């Protein structure tokens, strides 16, 4: 029988009209550049799946961060380094610089433009209700350009946003998972962390698209505003979706098990069950309810659907009244 399938809402061909030579990153040929070029001045530190450098330029004196990638696959390797060419310029995207190997070893680096040290998860601990509006909306020009682009994230979380608090500045980092969105194409499910998997990751729907990382988001700033670390904490794959259906509801979830086909185990169902859902201002009380308004909790509703088509768009997103005043605010300075 099979699944249903599904289409994105936006962006959807943008890989179709363009040329092969765009998305086909197995055709292409990595001209890999000179690692003299690049000394290692200190360990900024080790990603969840790289180690990561502060380095200097000989050749033009400027700071770069260099990335030697992990023991991975040459199809790895290619895919990223694409997808990192062709969101060159975009706002709010690392910019690569250059990609070098190393002489003996034979590892492949990747080589950026200096930002800061400081994560967007450190960061979160002394923001105000406008910097979360604010940062959130910096994050979502980054996902309208990579969408717009045609290509998905796929593991947007608060570790990959590195932010300048002083200067306002900030950048979307890690695209190693990141992958091109076709139509009718089956995905991997595993992506991203638990805790900021969609419920079409955690349901083994493969054919999902942009709007992953619209979920991801939500999750993110559901935390930001009630300052749950994360906000759904599941133990394993089957446990996030259960702390998920414990405030969304049971039965909007089953609804879109049905409706795009989506087989399971049977004990699953029984592992959820049935819970009834929650509004939104039960995760509020104490020291939060300075950060929580009524725009927030809309935008919030919006973003965390289980059905994915359903879910606000990263421009749809950007016109919601919660930004109302960040985008006013950013026409008179930037
Ligand atoms: O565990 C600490 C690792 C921090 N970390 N991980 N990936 C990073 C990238 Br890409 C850039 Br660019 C920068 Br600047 C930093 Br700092 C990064
Ligand atoms: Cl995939
Ligand atoms: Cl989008």
């Amino acid at each position: 029988s099979g699944p249903v399938p599904s289409r994105a809402r936006v962006y959807t061909d943008v890989n179709t009209h363009r040329p092969r030579e765009y998305w086909d990153y197995e055709s292409h040929v990595v001209e890999w550049g000179n690692q003299d070029d690049y000394q290692l001045v200190r360990k900024l530190g080790r990603g969840k799946y790289s180690e990561v450098f502060e380095a200097i330029n000989i050749t033009n004196n400027e700071k770069v961060v260099v990335k030697i990638l992990k023991p991975v696959k040459k199809k790895k390797i290619k895919r990223e380094i694409k997808i990192l060419e062709n969101l060159r310029g975009g706002p709010n995207i690392i910019t690569l610089a250059d990609i070098v190997k190393d002489p003996v070893s034979r590892t492949p680096a990747l080589v950026f433009e200096h930002v800061n040290n400081t994560d967007f998860k450190q960061l979160y601990q002394t923001l105000t209700d406008y910097d979360i509006r604010f940062y959130m909306y910096e994050i979502l020009k980054a996902l309208d350009y990579c969408h717009s682009m045609g290509i998905m994230h796929r593991d947007v979380k608060p570790h990959n946003v590195m932010i300048d608090h002083e200067h306002r500045k900030l950048r979307l980092i890690d695209w190693g998972l990141a992958e091109f969105y076709h139509p009718g194409q089956e995905y991997n499910v595993r992506v991203a962390s638990r805790y900021f998997k969609g419920p079409e990751l955690l349901v083994d729907y493969q054919m999902y698209d942009y709007s992953l990382d619209m979920w991801s988001l939500g999750c993110m700033l559901a935390s930001m505003i009630f300052r749950k670390e994360p906000f759904f904490h599941g133990h394993d794959n089957y446990d996030q979706l259960v702390r998920i259906a414990k405030v969304l509801g049971t039965e909007d979830l089953y609804d879109y098990i049905d409706k795009y086909n989506i087989e399971l185990d049977p004990r699953f169902n029984d592992i959820l069950g049935r819970h009834s859902r929650k509004r939104w201002e039960r995760f509020v009380h104490s020291e939060n309810q300075h950060l929580v308004s009524p725009e927030a909790l809309d935008f919030l509703d919006k973003l965390l659907r289980y059905d994915h088509q359903s879910r606000l768009t990263a421009r749809e997103a950007m016109e919601h009244p919660y930004f109302y005043t960040v985008v006013k605010d950013q026409a008179r300075m930037g």
